[PDB]
C-alpha cells in the first residue's frame, strides 16, 4: 500500500482520512497540524456534516490509533522538519492551502517524502490533474496538483460536451456552499470585501478560477471558458451551472444520452447522471465529482444551452485527491 | 411479525417506516395519505435530513415495492374507509395529527384494525406511555398515544433524578429544531403568532405541554415540572434544560453516576449518557430518546442543578413508535 501523510487537518485532510480508510492501496500514518493528539481524534470522531466517524480511533502516547493502526501526529509549522522518511511516507497530501507552490510544496520532498499532491489549484505552474479529464498526462512529476472541487466538476462535463458537439463558446456560473474561509458575522477579509460578510445572511459573489483552469486541463477548452461563483448559505454540497453554445447543432435527448453513455462507460465513478428531482443535500456524500441534472438543465435551442451537475465540494473532491495519489504512485 | 399500517406519511410517518426496516418482530404492510405512489416514493428515497433510503423502492401497479415486499398504498380522508383487514394489519400507526382522539382514531380499528398508536400527544384522555416511564403500566387498551418528542426526552431523565434524589419541583425550557408547522418566512398561523414567524430568521418561544404530559406519564410528579419551548433554526434536534430542586442532596459527580447508571442498566437504550463535547448534529439519527449530556450541565449546589439531555425529536421518537407497537402487543 501506498504510505500518506497529510499536511492541515482542516475539511480536506480530514474527509480524505475517513475516505482513505475504507480504500485497500493506502495507508495514512502521520498527520501534521498544530492540533494536540486529543482534539485531533475529537475532530474527526464527530462531524457536523457527515456524521461520526465509522471506526475506533484512541489517543497514545501523543499519537492515534485509528483502527488498530498508529498515526503519527506531529505539530510543525516548517514542512522541511516534518522528516517524512521515518514513518515512510510516500505520497503527501497538502492540505494547508499554504504551500500551493513548488517551492513551498518541495519542502516536503526536502523532508524525506517522495511526491506531493496540492489539494487545491497550484498558485504557480504546478501541473493540475482532473480524473476524466487529463490523469493520462501525468509524466511522473514528483509534484502535482488536484485542482478544485469546481473545475473537478466542470473539466469532466465539459469535456463530454465539448468531444460530443463542440463548445464554441462557455460561460460558468456556480452556486457553492459556505467553506472554512469565509465569516459567521460580517469579517475582515482583506483580500476579498464580500468574502468577510455574514455568511448564512447573503449570497455572495464570489470569483473562481475553474473555467479558466479547466482550459488547462483539457488544452482543446482554452481561452473558450471563465465564470463566477456565488457563495451562498449551505454548509457543503455545490452545483455548476453551465452556459454552452454549441458548435454541431444537438436536441437535449442527445446531450442527455451523450452525458448518460459517459457516466456508463468511459466516465463512470467521476460523472454522474439522474432524471430526479433531486435537491443540494441528495449529494452529500457524493463520490463522483460531478453528476448532471438532466431535469434541472434548459436549453433555447440546438446551439444554445444550460447545463447542471452537483458536486459534494468534500466528498468526491476528497476521494479524487485519493485517485490522483494512487495514479502518481502507479 | 407484527402488521403496520402507516396512516400520514408527514416527517413521523417516513422516518417510522425507514426505522421499522431494520427491525424484524414488526412489518409495515400499508400507507394511507394524499399523495401518489410514485411521490410516495420520492419523499422516501430522498431525505434532506436523514440521506437518501437505504434500500429499495419502485412503483408497481399504484402500489409500492420496497425492498422487494410489496405495500399498499391508499388516499383515503376518512379513516372508517381504510379496509385494514384487507391487508391483516395489527397496528395502525396514527401519524396525520387529526385523530388524537378516541372516536377520531376508533375509525381504524372500525376498518378492520386491532390497536392504534397515536404518533403524538392524544386530544382527549387517550393513555400516553412512555418507554423508560411507564411502559409497564400498559393495560390492554386499543388505543395509545406515544406522547411526544420533548415528553419522550424529558420523562426517563425526570424519573431517572427523582426515583434517586427526589424532585420538590423543576422547570423546563427545550431548544427545539424547526418543525413542518413553522413558517419558511412571516405567515399565517391562527392559533400561535409566534409560530407563523420566518423558522430560520428567529429564536421563537413557544409553548408545550410536555413537562406537565410527565406528570401524566409520571404521576409521582404531577404539578412538580412544567415548562416551555424556544424554536430555533435548525432542521432535526432537539435539547431539554431541566431546572430542578432535589430532595436529597447529590453532588454533579453523583447525579451523573445515577444517570450513568440507568443508562447501562435498566434505561439501556431509552437513556443514553456521554462526556463528549457534543453538539446538536451529533445526534442526528440519534435512537435513545434522551442523551445526558454531563459536561454541559450547570449546579449551583447540591439541591439546585441544571441537567441537560438531547434527542432527535425526528428518529428516536419514531423508533419509540415502534417500541409501543411491539409492547401493546404482547
Amino acid at each position: 500500500t501506498i504510505k500518506v501523510g497529510i499536511n492541515g487537518f482542516g475539511r480536506i485532510g480530514r474527509i480524505v482520512f475517513r475516505a482513505a480508510q475504507k480504500r485497500s492501496d493506502i495507508e495514512i500514518v502521520a498527520i501534521n497540524d498544530l492540533l494536540d493528539a486529543d482534539y485531533m481524534a475529537y475532530m474527526l470522531k464527530y462531524d457536523s456534516t457527515h456524521g461520526r466517524f465509522d471506526g475506533t480511533v484512541e489517543v497514545k502516547d501523543g499519537h492515534l490509533i485509528v483502527n488498530g493502526k498508529k498515526i503519527r501526529v506531529t505539530a510543525e509549522r516548517d514542512p522541511a522538519n516534518l522528516k517524512w522518511d521515518e514513518v515512510g511516507v510516500d505520497v503527501v497530501a497538502e492540505a494547508t492551502g499554504l504551500f500551493l507552490t513548488d517551492e513551498t510544496a518541495r519542502k516536503h520532498i526536502t523532508a524525506g517524502a517522495k511526491k506531493v499532491v496540492m489539494t487545491g489549484p497550484s498558485k504557480d505552474n504546478t501541473p493540475m490533474f482532473v480524473k476524466g479529464a487529463n490523469f493520462d498526462k501525468y509524466a511522473g512529476q514528483d509534484i502535482v496538483s488536484n485542482a478544485s472541487c469546481t473545475t473537478n466538476c466542470l473539466a469532466p462535463l465539459a469535456k463530454v460536451i465539448n468531444d460530443n458537439f463542440g463548445i464554441i463558446e462557455g460561460l460558468m456560473t456556480t452556486v457553492h456552499a459556505t467553506t472554512a474561509t469565509q465569516k459567521t458575522v460580517d469579517g475582515p477579509s482583506h483580500k476579498d470585501w464580500r468574502g468577510g460578510r455574514g455568511a448564512s445572511q447573503n449570497i455572495i459573489p464570489s470569483s473562481t478560477g475553474a473555467a479558466k483552469a479547466v482550459g488547462k486541463v483539457l488544452p482543446e477548452l482554452n481561452g473558450k471558458l471563465t465564470g463566477m461563483a456565488f457563495r451562498v448559505p449551505t454548509p457543503n454540497v455545490s452545483v455548476v451551472d453551465l452556459t454552452v453554445r454549441l458548435e454541431k447543432a444537438a436536441t437535449y435527448e442527445q446531450i442527455k444520452a451523450a452525458v448518460k453513455a459517459a457516466a456508463e462507460g468511459e466516465m463512470k465513478g467521476v460523472l454522474g447522471y439522474t432524471e430526479d428531482d433531486v435537491v443540494s443535500t441528495d449529494f452529500n456524500g457524493e463520490v463522483c465529482t460531478s453528476v448532471f441534472d438532466a431535469k434541472a438543465g434548459i436549453a433555447l435551442n440546438d446551439n444554445f444551452v444550460k447545463l447542471v451537475s452537483w458536486y459534494d465540494n468534500e466528498t468526491g473532491y476528497s476521494n479524487k485527491v485519493l485517485d490522483l495519489i494512487a495514479h502518481i504512485s502507479k
